[PDB]
């Protein structure tokens, strides 16, 4: 008798509501509510909408989305994208998909929206933090390649920039050659700034590029049988040598467990701004064939056992981006990113301390 | 099997989700979630919350949903709230510390009412304004001087404002009439009105229309079919009357606009309204729960319903000054103020119109 | 203006098209211009409207119009004025003391029509401005 109250209601809202309703719609709408009132990331997969999931090698529009307080928002246009290339930037409030207003919309509903064949346009309107009036935006889509991994040297400094704008599949073994082609090299400049995450085992080999052991990262929850740890194992090449990592607004999923790790093994420092906090792990629930919902399952969980999504990650020097002041291959660069040359000043301290 | 996909979905929620939750916040969050995606103004009062409707303290602002976001339909005229510059359109986005979205239209009314002396403060998006608005204001108990009519200086019309559909609307205007017995017209002025009660707009109505059916609440349903007529005689049922509406007009306000202009007893003049043609009722789902949600929609007598459209007025003016080619050469109870709103002289300049062809 | 205004213009033969009926697009009423009184006002604006059956409106636009002669000052005005007094000539000698009427001939009486003047309407557009005002037969 305990699950009366919901029949309880659904007599009333046959009979008393405006308009009369069939008990199909209010299935729909029942399944909807619940999903969407508990998680942001819960969507759901309809009685129909199952198969719908040989996608091939599809287009889109190149954003990752996620919900931070209540309201869809751009993660991060990867870099490369048509996205990224029409002037979408991080933390971007997405309003409308092709005239049709996000409001009630799930995750996944406007990540489906944007996806299609490269060639099909797409309008989006945004609304941005300091913008008097709504912006509008007409793009067309295109493929997704995304060149991930480049290391380039400082020059005139003793250090390298490494950029990782996305976790392929080939991140720790380009990352590691990378370094392997540079013996010379006497720092790192770590950029992980638009990073919108990636899969999990390359963050925790990316990481065990740096971390002799100790936790790592972890995924906890009420199931403590369903509760994986994963750990750094003694294979590490760089223990001692400097890095200084960059992280913004864009920055989440596998850039914040990256992140996260070296500055709570106290590894590496993190310049930047505070990041996106998407530390959440969703799940297929398979009703059968014909309906699957998606829930968080899991939550990520640092080396400092500090949660993820709540608060995501407070670098340990905040630097708004911009050009550096003046007073009249990554040179000049430097003066067009603020964010970076402090990130080079971070790293020149250490090879001060260095000699001992 | 008729509920055999909901309990189905449930049963992989209770084991394969990431937090514990009893069954009954699964309810609870299901029921607030099936009440919420029906209708906006359908909320959910609570298994203790309900009966917790005794007694006026607020903000002073009447609120609607239309395209989801919670808005500012006008701020009542006087309020401490009307006194902080709210608008019309305004999106409430946080009362106190919770963000409005996916807050109830009841829930947002319940943290503005209070005490008259508690302060509160609220943050709020305008249609062109870069960053979010933040107002700092105390409450007050609302008294709403609703009606007053003034003289047109300078013709021998007359202005009615009506402000809110109080107890007092059709007495009010009614005296007001009788008061100044050699006036030829009238200038209704609904604009940033958001409603009031039903049977005030009627009785309204009734002071100016002599026949015909006059507004309707329908629903799916036919046992639930009122039907308003005017079974009343209508004193002023010849004298010119120009009414103004605007985006801040609202049920009972387009009411009353819409039954003129459907009649052809009143010219509308000003902008499109802003379209809430529902009514609610408390429903008693056993002692635990009690739903909030529309029992009967709104129909004008031209058998068009109000909410999807609202009031299409005759004549669109949008506000603003009145033009004048030496407005600044000439820079260092209704006169000269007509220059200063060009919507309001417009209604004047129907009703003279109206006047020279009533001199047949 | 802050200084005098100096024109350098060449002249013109006048022929001056003085009426044109139109009508006002989603709207049933239409727009009637009389820039000037020619010979052939009332017989153009006559047939303009007879040329509309479906109109329930009359913007007639007189700005701009200096005068013209009387007779079609009159007839235009007798095109809407079944009776009464239409314009008068008086002075100190009542033996020339003109009074000039309206037939019973007046073809739209009950039409709706709006009358538009300005600083620039003069004379003859005054007497039927004046008298349809007068007669309550116009805005």
């Amino acid at each position: 008798h305990m699950f009366s109250r919901f029949s309880n209601v659904v007599s009333e809202i046959e009979k008393k509501y405006v308009d009369k309703i069939s008990i199909s719609e209010i299935m729909t709408k029942a399944i909807e509510g619940l999903l969407s009132n508990l998680d942001a990331h819960s969507a759901y997969l309809n009685e129909k909408k199952f198969k719908e999931f040989t996608e091939g090698e599809r287009g889109g529009l190149g954003i990752t989305v996620g919900m931070r307080d209540g309201v869809l928002t751009v993660i991060a246009p990867l870099e490369g994208t048509p996205a990224y290339k029409a002037g979408v930037k991080s933390g971007d409030n997405i309003l409308k998909i092709n005239n049709e207003s996000t409001l009630s919309m799930s995750i996944d509903d406007a990540i489906n929206l944007m996806r299609g064949k490269p060639k099909t346009p797409i309008q989006i309107t945004i609304v941005r933090k300091n913008e008097p009036k709504p912006l509008v935006f007409n793009i067309i889509r295109d493929i997704i390649k995304l060149p991930s991994v480049y290391v380039k040297k400082i020059k005139e400094t003793p250090y390298l920039y490494v950029r990782v704008s996305g976790f392929d599949k080939n991140v720790t073994k380009s990352v590691l050659e990378g370094l392997k082609a540079n013996p010379k090299a006497k720092g790192i400049v770590l950029d992980l700034r638009g990073n919108p995450g990636g899969l999990l085992n390359q963050a925790v080999g990316l990481s065990n590029l740096f971390i002799k052991e100790g936790v790592l990262v972890s995924q906890k929850g009420k199931n403590k049988e369903e509760s994986l740890e994963y750990k750094a194992n003694g294979r590490a090449p760089y223990t001692n040598l400097p890095i200084a990592v960059l992280v913004n607004g864009g920055s989440a999923s596998a850039s914040e467990i990256v992140a996260g790790a070296l500055q709570d093994h106290k590894r590496a420092v993190i310049i930047g701004e505070k990041t996106f906090g998407k530390g959440s792990v969703q799940m297929l629930l398979p009703v059968n064939k014909d309906e699957a919902i998606k829930i968080t399952t899991a939550r990520y969980y640092l080396p400092s056992g500090r949660t993820i999504q709540a608060k995501g990650i407070t670098p340990d020097i905040v630097i708004y981006p911009g050009k550096v002041p003046e007073n009249e291959v990554t040179p000049k660069m430097i003066n067009d990113d603020i964010q970076l040359k402090t990130a080079i000043d971070s790293l020149k301290t250490w090879s001060i301390v260095d000699e001992k």
